[PDB]
């Protein structure tokens, strides 16, 4: 999925002298890769005390200078503001239209005038009815209507297999999301390759 990581550096563009926040960090892939692309600061947070630990450990292994904190990004306070914050696969952790709404204002609060959220997150359109992925790789075994999205189990066609329940909020939840948060503008990034698939999305503050 070159495009995809294209995409996202894409989505991302230049970093050199730029303060990065990347949400959902996990151990810490994609900060890191932002920090050897020149990046001023980066910043790690996830909920998932397993993971900020090896994200830790990591940055020993590489003797990087990125500064990592466990928390849940919807009641975050870092008592800072960055000029780009890359949240790849949180939103759809989202249990609740609320919860969803916390997580864009927590980010918007983090975000210095004019600084950008990217994003990368199951397509908000996706609905069952119209077809099954097996072809991408991705199993939707159960789908569950919610007011304004979907609840997805999805099986990921691997060895082992392991299944992955989706919080799939449309189009208008995001907007409104995005709206209340006090977000400028933004952009849905859908990339086409020449000779199913995640959705970008890309907000600016005023
Ligand atoms: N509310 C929340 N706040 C912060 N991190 C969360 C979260 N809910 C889930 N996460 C974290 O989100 C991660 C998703 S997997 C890692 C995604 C990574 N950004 C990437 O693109 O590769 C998990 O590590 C999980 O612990």
């Amino acid at each position: 999925r070159k495009v995809e990581v294209r995409t996202l550096f894409d989505m991302v563009g230049d970093v050199q002298g730029k303060s990065v926040l990347d949400l959902a960090c996990g151990y810490g892939y994609f900060g890191r890769e932002l920090y050897h692309r020149g990046a001023s600061k980066v910043v790690g947070v996830d909920i998932s005390e397993k993971m900020i630990a090896l994200a830790k450990k990591k940055s020993t292994e590489y003797g990087d200078n990125i500064e990592f904190h466990v928390a849940n990004v919807s009641d975050m306070q870092l008592n800072e503001k960055f000029d780009i914050i890359t949240a790849t696969f949180l939103f759809h952790y989202a249990k609740s239209i609320v919860e969803l709404e916390s997580m864009f204002r927590s980010v918007a609060n983090h975000l210095k005038p004019s600084g950008k959220l990217v994003a990368y997150m199951a397509a908000p359109d996706y609905q069952l009815e119209k077809g099954n992925c097996h072809n991408y790789g991705l199993n939707i075994l159960s789908e569950e209507p919610l007011q304004g999205g979907f609840i997805h189990q999805v099986e990921f066609i691997t060895t082992p297999p392991i299944l992955l329940t989706f919080y799939r909020w449309d189009r208008e939840t995001y907007k409104n999301a995005i709206h209340k948060a006090g977000f400028g503008h933004f952009e849905w990034r859908k990339p086409m390759v020449l000779e199913c698939m995640h959705t970008g999305l890309t907000c600016w503050m005023p």
